[PDB]
């Protein structure tokens, strides 16, 4: 039955129950009796007659990018979208829970947590947490299973192999290892941060934060400024890999090319609750082949549009409108033509100019089950698993082409533009940036299936954790010395990026722009005489910590919207060197400068980067071509910095023996796995 | 405990306990203080040595063509086959049961029980008994793994799609279809046919029977005809398929191109019990790559010494020794050198001139992590999963060249040598020939893990089956009409084959001849006057039924050499077509006629084809090319068949109501699941 | 369905697994091109 | 037309074939002499053997007298990998290409 | 040779035999008890200075076969990292071993590796796959190091 709701904190026992052991879902509330209780009558009798002739089925799996799939969301999110009060929404999805599939439940769910306004200050447990099949290896849970299944029975020798124990007789603990085993290219030395769960996280909620099939008025995302934000986001994620590769001496990713090969292949890894996982691509694999060259028409019918737009400075479009792209402020509309949310006419219905889910056909292993609700998903088939994919950077990086040639038409930054009369920085100083691998403990008990008895107590006698071994840092201040010589509000940005390309050059501020990671943004009260900024990486811009187990209720009260939009603090520096690795820190400090309402974006706590303090474009001052004769102004300030990396597995194992000739416990273990070294025995 | 051993049956209650539930192994019978218990020392010195630098842990896949995993194999079976008594094998395969990797253990036993000689009268189970994981889809054992956690706990919704039931409490029983949502290209719709698990088992047992790697003269197999036998097994399942192909209007395979691309790809919806699934190849993949040339090479090397060997009528081996090419007789070494089997000097070690285990690296997906203890295999890396591969298949063609060079060279068999002076076939006639899909259950108990009260009890308190859909059919007569001026011994001859291509063209007797498939041989006594020999299918010479479960004590007395070397009867036919396939019979009848002993084969209960009747080279008449003017005696008759196909899923389902509106209950399932067909709902 | 009126005007109890065709190129759409194999 | 490739999955088999002769050829240049099917060795060391090697290369070779059957080097090869295909080979119906004839053979 | 392989994977035997450089390799005269073997660099086998110019006459007398075969000592050592390159040295003894005559090649002074000093094949023990169980024996060595 749907719990009752009292006060936020029953809200969120509410949303919880409704995401306990999914995959098992177990009324006095009829629907169809119910339809006044909906804003739209529209939306209820096509969800009512959709649910007659029948939906996915609990026993498949429900895919993020498949037309037919994202269409019953959609209808069920409309349904749980309009819903008069908290109590229909909670009575409406408890009738859900046990009637749909769960994965499309929990989709429509999130999204409407995410939009719905009573909804403020609930939180929710992570995806991974709900769902561990999309981020947790197969080898790992098929362990788990085996456990469940033996109840702790297994013999000594096993349990050492693969590292599992069993802690106070009431968890169950798995080393989880990536290993080597699964190797396909030179790409997966960078494993550790694409396969990261928080990445994908975070992805899943960029997405879920601006949906691309939300394209009314009604909603009001369309009052922010939701397509720069997405474009950023993506921008971002790209300058971050850069980073990353440069660390292991690995050039910038080149565009793929569809008229070519995919030179690098991938292990997916991913074990669906149907007993499949998804399939393993190929080294060299043609993009284009007999079976989806009409999908391949369809992509060149969008890049033909948009560029020659962005040549021509405006696009026409099926509704009818005209849409400018000649001055910057109109970034946004293209982003909205891009990625999604763009607005047609009230009374337009159907497919736009744009069509969308494409680009995932050139990486699939066929088009013959496309459409039906047997579907096996790949990698770019999720957004929960598209960073996994190196085809899907390379998807990005191709995109990226369209922003870069619109900023590249935009006229230069001017110099007074770039400048703060009367402010200079002093100085820019910083403590020593460390990194090291450490241990982290997720949640998969909603991965295995529970007995009779276990299902009557709502919990499982035994909790399965995996401990995933992932990166981190350590604390360090940035220090800034400035001279004002007025007392001003300003917004101070704080940048990353390379020092030098992979052939060891000095890189240029020109093909340094795009590799720029903000790091941080803050706003600050300058003062008359010398000002020393103090910024802890503790509290840097949308940086969380790990995320809590959500069956402890989370043990701040503004986790709620900050683990939304939160990037996870393991992975805010690229991982060093044992001797250091070089990057460059960039730090510029600005005047707070002046349709879209700021109002809305406070209000929804959606203030990623600087959209809720000034309304400088996304990317500033780094987003367009440089003049160097109109740069390098006295309120902007370039560092080298050193990022180092260290190794604890040894640290804390202090004792005076050499190990020349100790052998890994598993042959497909790296250098990162020091403390599985054992000497070499005799039996 | 290794169990006493008194007789037959006691040994066969041994091998079966020594057998079960391998995932779960559980002295004082020490090993190293037992040398004498062994005829070769060296044998037990170089296993203990290697045991104590370590092997192949538990925990990981044994791979049946990896050069470091069979090396180990091969010392297993060496400790084993070399104790001096029955007593002293037991406890040796006891000690090892609990000691090293379960399939090795697996595949040492089997040979060793298939070449020891006082292993004679013992029957074991069924491979996919014992490791259901290389036969059954991932999906089935994955619902089996969710009901042993669940303890039968699923819901009525989630059995009824899936087909799971429960019947007295004590058997789960899980419906198994192949669908279509793996296909990748046509070739999968001879899917039935190349997926069946008594195939797969047929080319174990002919993997056991004539090892490669037994090469040494103190071996029996050697002095038995093991290549020529292997190569026509190879003939044989080419022409079967084939012969399938045809049924469904497909032409016949090519050989592949290692210098072009595969067209057809695989999902081999296998998985390990580490975890793990094989990979999937896509379509179009380019054989020959960067990561594969040095082996590549190697390949190269082997062909060109086998193909210019036989037409140079001889061929130079690295120990010293020439072996000739120029009479029929010489197809054995020819096979040999080929197939394995080859006996080389005394006092010879190391490689050999043709190198093997080569093929697969054509089809891998990388040889990166090649000869470790971590190498995830493909389908083509074991003897039980090759045939599933169409890969394979090709490879298989490609080699078939060498054997038709040889042949070729030969001359023509004469008139003599075809005809039987004094005997003519009269007429032949048959009963109809019928097919149909029916349910088999397999049991799969085995490849779940127990816990501590099912483990005291040596059995799961529920039994887990696999109902799986096959071909069959109905019994069938074969009548022949013989006029024999003399009373003599004979031997009949009765093959099947292909009557049109598929273009439709007729095709004459040169292009049938690699496409006759053997499927009787018997001796009989021919009398003065007319003879009537009636055939039964039944009877038909190593042709064997369902395989029993091994748990019931296998519910005859020569079931245990029989099973060993049988042929499925379910796959005696090809499908045919609901009008009828045109087909071709052609029977034989020869004299008896006439370094190797056909007494070793008899001894040994190894009698494949007609290797125990008579010394005509497998393939008689049909192995080399036809000369028109001397074929055709009056001794041989062809005869034209038609092979029907029915379906029982609405044959008994006799109800007056029509199912043109009618939908699948899931949407993959084919033609073949009429059963499965709901009227279309409302909810 | 379909059916092939080649053979059935052409009644005669006889077997014709040995016949030829009187051009190899022929099809199983020309049954009636079928000539018992000659002596000449 | 244009732009034929030569090997394709319908001649693979002949291919083959055309290589098992070239091996045997050059390769015997190489070492001087050639072992045949017969069992006879003949010599590639002299020059008056060029007559020898031509027989082995555009026929006339004569073997053993007791020798039947194919040689160690096959003939009528080439014409394969300039074919339209192989589906119609060694049958009454064959349309020949220029290449399948002498007197069209150098057009 | 190496310790790790470019992915990081801590390489075996196997895999590392066709990757070892024979850095030095010379005679020793081994007495009862305990020996300290100390090799200079600069004294390694066939290992030379950069040459020097010849218009100033060279400015020792063995320098004129030195030349001839010998190696940069510039190139003695692999580029390392500035927090340090693992790799990995091996070290072992043997005893001396036994138409080719050791004379002629040390009369024109042309003792490259170890061809004046015994009879072993060049790259041994490494030239040849190798069986772990007849492997590591008590007068072989591996050290681990950082350039
Ligand atoms: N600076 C971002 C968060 C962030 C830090 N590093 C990132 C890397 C990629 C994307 C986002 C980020 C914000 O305030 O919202
Ligand atoms: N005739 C074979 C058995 C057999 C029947 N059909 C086959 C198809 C393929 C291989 C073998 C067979 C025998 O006596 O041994
Ligand atoms: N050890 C070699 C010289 C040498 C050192 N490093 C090398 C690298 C490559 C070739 C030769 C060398 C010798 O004694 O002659
Ligand atoms: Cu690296
Ligand atoms: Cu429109
Ligand atoms: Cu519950
Ligand atoms: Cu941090
Ligand atoms: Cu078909
Ligand atoms: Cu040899
Ligand atoms: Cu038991
Ligand atoms: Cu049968
Ligand atoms: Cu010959
Ligand atoms: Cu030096
Ligand atoms: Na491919
Ligand atoms: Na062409």
């Amino acid at each position: 039955e749907p719990m009752k709701n009292m006060d936020m904190k029953s809200k969120e026992m509410c949303i919880l129950k409704l995401m306990n052991h999914i995959l098992q879902p177990t009324k006095a509330w009829v629907l169809e009796e119910n339809e006044d209780k909906y804003m739209k009558m529209e939306a209820v009798k096509e969800f009512i007659n959709t649910y007659k002739m029948g939906m996915l089925p609990r026993g498949e799996v429900f895919v993020h990018m498949d037309h037919k799939h994202v269409e019953e969301a959609v209808k069920v999110f409309k349904l749980l979208y309009f819903a008069n009060d908290f109590d229909v929404f909670l009575k409406t999805a408890c009738w859900l829970r046990e009637r749909i599939n769960g994965g499309m439940f929990v989709y429509a769910l999130t999204a409407a947590i995410f939009h719905r306004s009573d909804c403020s200050g609930i939180k929710i447990p992570a995806p991974y947490e709900i769902y561990p099949y999309l981020f947790v290896d197969s080898n790992i849970l098929h362990k788990a299973f085996m456990m469940k299944m033996s109840k702790a029975a297994m013999d000594p020798v096993m349990k050492n192999y693969y590292g599992i124990k069993v802690k106070d007789n009431s968890m169950v603990i798995i080393d989880w290892r990536k290993g080597l085993r699964h190797t396909m290219s030179e790409f997966d030395r960078t494993s550790y941060f694409t396969e990261d769960i928080d990445l994908n996280t975070y992805l899943y909620y960029m997405h879920m934060s601006y949906p691309y099939w939300m394209n009314e008025d009604m909603y009001r995302v369309n009052k922010e400024r939701r397509g720069e934000a997405m474009w950023y986001g993506y921008q971002q994620l790209q300058a971050r890999l850069r980073l990353e590769r440069l660390s292991h001496h690995m050039c910038d990713l080149k565009p793929l090319d569809l008229d070519g090969t995919l030179d690098e292949g991938y292990w997916p890894k991913i074990l669906l609750h149907t007993g499949d996982e998804m399939p393993v691509r190929y080294n060299k694999m043609k993009l284009t082949n007999e079976n989806n060259i009409k999908y391949r028409l369809l992509l060149e019918d969008n890049k033909r549009l948009i560029r020659d737009g962005i040549k021509k400075g405006h696009m026409a479009m099926h509704d009818g409108t005209t849409v400018s792209l000649k001055k910057p402020d109109d970034i946004e509309n293209l982003c909205r033509i891009v990625l999604g949310g763009f607005v047609s006419k009230d009374d337009h219905k159907g497919k736009s100019s744009i069509w969308r889910n494409l680009a995932k056909t050139m990486l699939s292993y066929g088009t013959y089950n496309m459409g039906k609700y047997t579907y096996i998903p790949t990698a770019a088939d999720m957004y929960s698993t598209a960073l996994r994919d190196p085809g899907m950077w390379k998807m990005l990086k191709l995109i990226s082409e369209y922003f870069i040639m619109f900023k590249e038409m935009l006229p230069k930054y001017t110099r007074e533009e770039l400048d703060f009369p009367g402010v200079k920085i002093e100085q820019v100083t910083t403590d020593k940036l460390v990194t090291f691998m450490d241990e982290y403990d997720v949640d998969i008990t909603n991965a295995v299936y529970l007995d009779h008895d276990e299902m009557q107590k709502h919990r499982s006698d035994m909790m399965y954790v995996a401990r995933m071994h992932r990166l981190n840092h350590q604390p360090f201040k940035i220090t800034i010395d400035v001279a004002s010589d007025k007392a001003v509000e300003c917004v101070v940005r704080v940048f990353l990026g390379p020092k030098l390309d992979c052939m060891g050059r000095f890189t240029s501020v020109n093909d340094k722009r795009n590799d720029m990671v903000e790091i941080d943004s803050f706003l600050y009260k300058l003062e008359t005489g010398k000002n020393t900024i103090v910024r802890d990486s503790l509290e840097m811009n949308n940086v969380i910590k790990e995320r809590p187990w959500s069956r402890n209720n989370w043990a701040q009260d503004n986790w709620w919207y900050k683990s939304r939009i939160g990037f996870p603090h393991r992975l805010l520096l690229p991982m060093g060197s044992h001797g250091g690795m070089p990057y460059q820190m960039f730090v510029i400090v600005t005047p707070v400068r002046a349709s879209i309402d700021m109002n809305t974006a406070k209000e929804r706590k959606a203030c990623r980067w600087t959209v809720c303090m000034d309304t400088m474009p996304l990317g500033f001052p780094f987003d367009r071509p440089i003049d160097e004769t109109n740069f390098y102004t006295k309120n902007m300030k370039f560092h080298d910095v050193m990022v180092y990396t260290k190794d604890l597995a040894m640290s804390n194992m202090v004792k005076d023996v050499d190990m020349s000739e100790m052998v890994m416990k598993r042959d497909d273990l790296t250098y990162l796995d020091k403390d599985m070294l054992v000497k070499r025995s005799y039996k």
